[PDB]
Parts: C-alpha cells; structure tokens; sequence
C-alpha cells in the first residue's frame, strides 16, 4: 500500500478531559498525513475487550479496559508512507518517562496508564483495529491537494 | 438548557484541505465548550440542501450545496453557556473581509466562498442541525471535570 | 510616571487549574511589558475583601471573596506606557461573553465568574492593589534589554 | 487586479531585533496571502524620504526616517483579493494603544514609533512602494496549490 | 513522596530578558506538573555561592554567581512523580548544542553560560534547593482538579 | 569566526506551498541566531547544478535539480555560534523518516524528496553556498541587541 497505508490511533479519555484533542490532531495534519476517519465514541467493554485482546494476560487488563469504556475516546484512521511506525514516533515511549520532549508523551504526560493515546503497533494490528473500530463506509477517499508536497 | 446550550459546526472542505482541523477545535477546546460530537462524514446532497434550505431561493445556493458535497466536512456539536452565539463570534462575520483578526475567518480566510466553517445561527438552527446531522446515540454525556472551573 | 506605570494582575484560581499561567504571563511578555514582580500565594480573605471593598454591596461579593480564598493565585505586576488600560484590553470585558476573540477571557472563558484573571482598572487601583499585595522590596528593578526596541 | 491586488510590507528594525520576522510572516500566510517578494535589506536615508514623502512636513518624518536607516528591514510583497485594505487591518491602528488584541500590533507592541511593521495605505501606495523597492524581476509568479482553497 | 516529589528550577536572567518566562512555565504546566511555589527575585552573591558550592572549584564558579546575581531570576517549585529527572530532561543537557530540538535548551539556546534555567539534579539536591530559596509558608498545597487525569 | 560563523538555508518549494516560511524563520529566530540575509528567488538550473556539484553522480540529481529550479526558494543566510552544525540538527535527518520529533522534518515531513528545506553540511560549504547565492552586498551586518543574552 506503501503512501495508502493506514493506521488507527485514539484520543483516550484523559486526553479528552485535558483538551488535547485539536492539540493531537494538529500534530498529524500538519506532518501531511491524510485524515481518513474521525469519530467521538464511547467505546464498550465487548468492543475494548477484543481491541485488548493480545493484553489479556496482562495484570492491568482489566483496569484498562474499564478506564477506555469509562469516558469518550476520539477514534481516527491516518493515511501516509509508513504512517504506522512514524505515528508510534511522533506519539512517543508507552512509558511517558521513556518518550523524550517533542513527542506527545513527552511533551504532555507523566505516567503509563495517563498517555493520552493509542496507536496500532504495526501494519496488521492496524488492519485488525480500523476494521473493528470503523465500518467501511467511515473510511473517505478524497482528493488531497496537498500531496504534490509532501511525495514525489 | 442554560449551559446546556448546544450547537452544530462543521469544518468546510477548505478546512479539511489546508489541514486546519485541529487548529479549530483547539480553538473551541481552550475556549473551555464541551464537545459531544464529532465525525468525519462526505455529506450527501440531499442532506446539504436541507441544511441550507433557508437559502434555497438565493443564487449561490446550488454552488453552495455542491461544494460542500465536493470534500470531507468534520461535523462536531459543542456545548455550554451561550455556546451558538459565542460560537458565531469565534467564528467571525460570513465574508472574512468583515472578520476582524482574532476571529477563525480574520486569521485564516480571505473570501465568503472559501470561509472554512459554518456554525448554526441561534438556537432553533442548532436543534434542527444537530438533529439533521446526528442521531441521538451520537452525541455523549460524559463528566466534565473542567466545569467547576468554568461554571459557577 | 508614563512608561515607569504599573498596574496589578492576578491569575485567579481557574486559570492556575486550567494550566494557563504560562499563556497568560506570556501574553504580557511578547506586548512588550516588564514583569516587575511575581509570586504564587494563598490570598486571605481579609486582604481580599479590601481588595473588593467597592463590590461589597453587590450580591456576588461574598462568592467572589470565598472563591478567590479558595485557591492559589499568581499576583503579579506589570509596568510600560499605558500598561493598566492596555492591560484591561488585552484581558477583555468582565463578561467573557462580551469579550471578543484575540483577548483572554474571549478566547479561554465562558462565564463571568470563572474569568481568568484580575487586572487593575486604573492607575489609583493599581496603586492601592500593588501596595496591599507586594512590599516594595518585591517590586524590581531591572536594566530593560528590550526597551530601546520598544520605546523611543 | 482583485485576486492579483498586491501590497507592500515592511517588518521595521525593532521587529527584525525582537525576532518577531517569522511570526509576522507566518500571520500573512496562514491568512492565505501569497508571497511574492522579499528580502532583508538595509534601506537608504534617500529611499526612506521618498518613501515617506507625504508625510514630510509632520514632526516624527526625520525621526522616523533616520530610525528606519537605522538597522535592516525586512521588505516584502503579498498578494490576494483585498490585500491592502485586509493587511492594515492584520497589522491594526498606527498607534498601538489602539489597535485590538488580535492584531500585530495589539499583540506585539507598545508605542507609536516601535510599531513593528508597515503596510502601504491604499492600491496607489502600494503601486508606489512596491516599485520603490523591488524591481520587477524580485516579484515571482509561481502557482499557488492553496489558491483552489482560498478563491472560488 | 512518589507523586509528591518536588524540584526546584530558576528562569536565570536571560530567561527573563528574553522574554520567555511564560513559555518556559507552560512547558511545565502543559507536561502535568504542579506548581506550588513561584516567586521574581534578585537572588543574593551569599545564596547564589551556597546554591553553586558543589562548583567551587571550577573555573566559570565566579562568573556563574555574579551573572546569576546580576538579574532578576524566576525561583519556582514543581511538584509530581518523577519531577526532577523528567524537568532535566524537559530542560535538556547542560550544553545547549547537545540539547535535542524539543528541549528547552535546544529549541531557545546556543551556549552553556546562556542557558536559560537551572533545574535540581536529584531530591537531596532539590530538598537543599527549596529550602535555601523559600520559606516553607512559600510552598503551598492546592488540590489539584487535574490530578485523576495524570495519575492512576 | 566562532559566533560568526554562518550557514546557508534555503526554504524548499514544498515549505513555499505549505506556507511554512514564517514558521522556519520562527525557529532559527527563537533558537538565538541572527538573520544576516534572505530573499525569495527563482534559482536557474546552472545555479542549482553547480550547488548541487557534489551530488551529480547520484540518481535523484537531475530530479533534484528540476524540482529546485521549479518554484521559488526562500534563500538564507544565519550567524552564530556552531551554526552549521546546530541548523543542520534543528532541521533534522534528511530522510524524514530518520528525523526525530521536534526537528523541522520530523515535526512536518514525510518523504526525503519533499523535506521543506537545505542546510549547508558544513563550514566550507557554506562559504561557498553563500557565494554561489547572494552577494557580498546583501549579506548585512547589525548590532544585535539580542547578543548580550545569548553569549558570555
Ligand atoms: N504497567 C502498566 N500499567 C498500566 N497501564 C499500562 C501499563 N503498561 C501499559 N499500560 C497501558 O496499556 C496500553 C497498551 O499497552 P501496550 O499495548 O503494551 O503499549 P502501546 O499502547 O505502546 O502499544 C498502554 O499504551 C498503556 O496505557
Ligand atoms: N455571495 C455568496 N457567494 C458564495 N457563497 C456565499 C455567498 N453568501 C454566502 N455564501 C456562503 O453561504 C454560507 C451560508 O450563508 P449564510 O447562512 O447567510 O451565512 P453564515 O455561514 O455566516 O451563517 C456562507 O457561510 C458562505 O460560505
Ligand atoms: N454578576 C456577577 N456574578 C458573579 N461574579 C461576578 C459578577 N460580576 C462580576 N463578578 C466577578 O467579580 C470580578 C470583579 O468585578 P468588577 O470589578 O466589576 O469587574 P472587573 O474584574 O472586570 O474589573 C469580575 O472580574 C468577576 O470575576
Ligand atoms: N507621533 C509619532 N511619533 C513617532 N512615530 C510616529 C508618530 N506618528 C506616526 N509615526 C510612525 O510613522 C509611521 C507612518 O505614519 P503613518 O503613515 O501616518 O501611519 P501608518 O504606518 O499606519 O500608515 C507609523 O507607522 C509610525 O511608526
Ligand atoms: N564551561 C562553562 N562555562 C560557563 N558556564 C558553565 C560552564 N559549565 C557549566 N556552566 C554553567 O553552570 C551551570 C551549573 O553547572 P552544572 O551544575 O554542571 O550544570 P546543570 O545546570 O546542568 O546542573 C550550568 O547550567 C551553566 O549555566
Ligand atoms: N533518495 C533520494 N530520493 C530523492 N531525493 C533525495 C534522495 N536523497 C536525497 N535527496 C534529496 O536531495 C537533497 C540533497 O541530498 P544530500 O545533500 O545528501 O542531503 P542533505 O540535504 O541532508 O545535505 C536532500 O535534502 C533531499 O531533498
Ligand atoms: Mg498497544
Ligand atoms: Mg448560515
Ligand atoms: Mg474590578
Ligand atoms: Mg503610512
Ligand atoms: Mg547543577
Ligand atoms: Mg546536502
């Protein structure tokens, strides 16, 4: 797919209730990715539970799962070149202590269950998850104007 | 509904195009509104002449309608105290010739054609708008730990 | 005094909550005014309703009192040309409702209650407010680097 | 002219020395104006008079005159639908006191003579000013990818 | 003291004659940190010697306390988990020209006398630090409405 | 030269159509280096191909070069301490993919061919950059207030 690739990412509640939310888009529109689906949700525990899944061993699983269904998460498809690996960079360390300054973690959170965001880790966990998260036909396609500068 | 007050915006294709999405929710964010929601949609004809059918017998009316269906618009419905008004005033007048600097179409527009946002004009707008646009299992309730330092 | 003027501000104990300290101070600092003094306390309610003395009458004076008791607060003072009715302007109207965009409170507030901030509303104020909040020994003096540029 | 309408701006000594060129260049653009010329120049006390000559007889002309011979400019040309009369008021009033939060000025500055930046007052001023200072090889047509989303 | 953690930064007066004290304060309050003690001061050769006199031996020791004494400095306490190693990393390395862009230093700095802030290099340096700098009545306990969205 | 030293930047087509210019400048101009000569240009080809000299053997030159010579270039000269080296750090790796967050490219591009801007990759480069590219009568010396702040 190689400039069609897509990821998922989400607002989680925190940076909702911190009004974050233009603040993160902002970062995407303007590196040139192509915002392709966008929607405020409140997501259930049967639909995290399955977004979590590969986590379920995992000790804070549950505690996870009830603070994403607890409040409204901003769910988003990005398009662009290697649009997975390069958003995990702009977000990035899971840990926020690990994420130096410029990346929204470092810049704007402290602790590992507070970071603000989720974004798919690779190609195929971002398949599974934009399926999961949005049907089909919230997926646009549209002309972008400014593709001219940012691909040859 | 006091500062239950809720309206309907949507960025224009421009918006979405010169990559100024999240400028502008930040911009409703930091203001200290509410968002309840939020969606990336391609709005169909049929719907858009709806919305505007208040201006069905002025002569940019079709123009109107078809760019508006040309591109993604992001639809978003805000709430709070004063929220439609105060909205139209961030926003600025409809030609950005009269929007003074400060104002959404002040910093960012040039022509009434090409003026990035639309905001309902009163109350009643908003209702219908927001109905038009959403259903009502789109538009969230969620504990806004903000208000206490926005509301008496 | 003229350029040696200076009036008295405060951040209110929403804008400490809100984060907006830094925003604030900033504002002051790119118009070109000098900070004189700073500090983050904890105001008594004697010392505020002194401050407020004028509004004792008014039915809000007793909430304004308690309120602005309630919280830390960033005192601060501010001298240039014209600084307290410049600064009232950069603040905007008591009534963020009537303040348009491009000042603070239209652009961060909502509500007259929870506005962000205090500023002096004349040179006879100021004196009064800047006497009752700081000693003359927390007011400096300092060798302007940016004054050539910003004065003739 | 309409869209092809140009004008011609100025950052003055005290907006190069307070680094303030980015920023005012930066309002223009995200306004939607195109750049068509610019360069940091130091201008001539024989420009400078001829360009200020309908302003000869005031007291501040000689003032004013040895103050912009003073230290580099930044001189430019911006085009687009209204941009004289739009671009006067993105700067805002000759006096700063004046001019509105929002504005250049009403943000960035304090007085009169350390007022940042100028901007031709009219179409014939701008025709003047622009041949003043660049010859017609400075100024570059390029097409402008924006230009679809500015203009009907 | 976990979340309770405090370290003690100082904008140095170049921060302050620049013009970037507002900047610096929103970098700290928009990572999550709390602000509980903020003050303007001109900071005595005796203090300053007793701050720096684990460099006492170092050749700049001299220079650095009277430069430091020369202006006045911003003196602030933050508090949250793991403050004094995610401010140092905020802040960036002591040299400018290793500071990575996003960084304090290395977004506003190029050399290491001229380096904006100073921030505690462990909790027994902080501890020190705070104590030398302000009175325990200086320090203040505020609840921190912010707080559930930073920490679990 | 030490704090004299000086690099050539160039703001790339791509950065020109983005409308980046003024947010570039912003970043060598809050970083502390002093702006000692621009202009936006149309470069010929012979210009480029003898800028570019070192690259002629490689596959992207004759695309490079077509795509420099296809729109205007915002050309620069700044000065400072390390200059060279601390430019060509703010704007990071080449390959936007290898450019942290933070950095220009990392902030705001995608792929190598569309990367916003050129830097000199070292002194000698720059030497002959900034004579290949401007003369020696638009490269300007002024007294830089700013100075004092940056440097011991
Ligand atoms: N030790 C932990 N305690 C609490 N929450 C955690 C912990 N580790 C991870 N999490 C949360 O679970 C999310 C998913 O974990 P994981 O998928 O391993 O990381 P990532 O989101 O970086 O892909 C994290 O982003 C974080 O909010
Ligand atoms: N003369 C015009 N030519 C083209 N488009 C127009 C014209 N007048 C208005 N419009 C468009 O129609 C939209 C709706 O018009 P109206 O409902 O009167 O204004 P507003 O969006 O400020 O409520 C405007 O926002 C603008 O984009
Ligand atoms: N009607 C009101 N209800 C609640 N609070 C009010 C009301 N009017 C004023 N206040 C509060 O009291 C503060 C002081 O009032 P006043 O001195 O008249 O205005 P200003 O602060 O603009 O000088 C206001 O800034 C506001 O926070
Ligand atoms: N009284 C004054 N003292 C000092 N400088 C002044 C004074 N009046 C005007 N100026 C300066 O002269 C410039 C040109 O004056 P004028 O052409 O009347 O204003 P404008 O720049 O708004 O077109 C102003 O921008 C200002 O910098
Ligand atoms: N070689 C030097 N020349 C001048 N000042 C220096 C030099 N090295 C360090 N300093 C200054 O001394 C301060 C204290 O040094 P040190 O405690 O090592 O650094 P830090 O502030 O990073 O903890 C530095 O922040 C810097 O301003
Ligand atoms: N593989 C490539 N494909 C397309 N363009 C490239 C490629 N490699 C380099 N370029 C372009 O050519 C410019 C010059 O390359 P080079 O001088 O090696 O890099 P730099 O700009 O980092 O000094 C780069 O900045 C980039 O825009
Ligand atoms: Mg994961
Ligand atoms: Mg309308
Ligand atoms: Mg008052
Ligand atoms: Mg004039
Ligand atoms: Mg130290
Ligand atoms: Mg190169």
């Amino acid at each position: 797919t190689g400039a069609h690739e897509r990821t998922f990412l989400a607002v989680k509640p925190d940076g909702v209730q911190r009004r974050l939310v233009g603040e993160i888009v902002r970062r995407f529109e303007r590196k040139g990715f192509k915002l392709v689906a966008l929607k405020l949700v409140q997501a259930s525990e049967e639909l995290l539970r399955e977004h979590y899944a590969e986590l379920r061993e995992r000790p804070f699983y549950g505690r996870l799962v009830k603070y994403m269904a607890s409040g409204p998460v901003v769910a988003m498809v990005w398009q662009g070149l290697d649009v997975v690996r390069t958003s995990r960079a702009l977000i990035g360390a899971t840990n926020p202590a690990d994420a130096p300054p410029g990346t929204i973690r470092g810049d704007f959170c402290i602790e590992v269950g507070k970071n603000l965001i989720h974004g798919s880790d690779s190609v195929e966990s971002a398949r599974r998850e934009i399926a999961l998260w949005f049907r089909a036909d919230e997926l646009l396609c549209w002309e972008d104007s400014a593709g001219h500068w940012l691909y040859e």
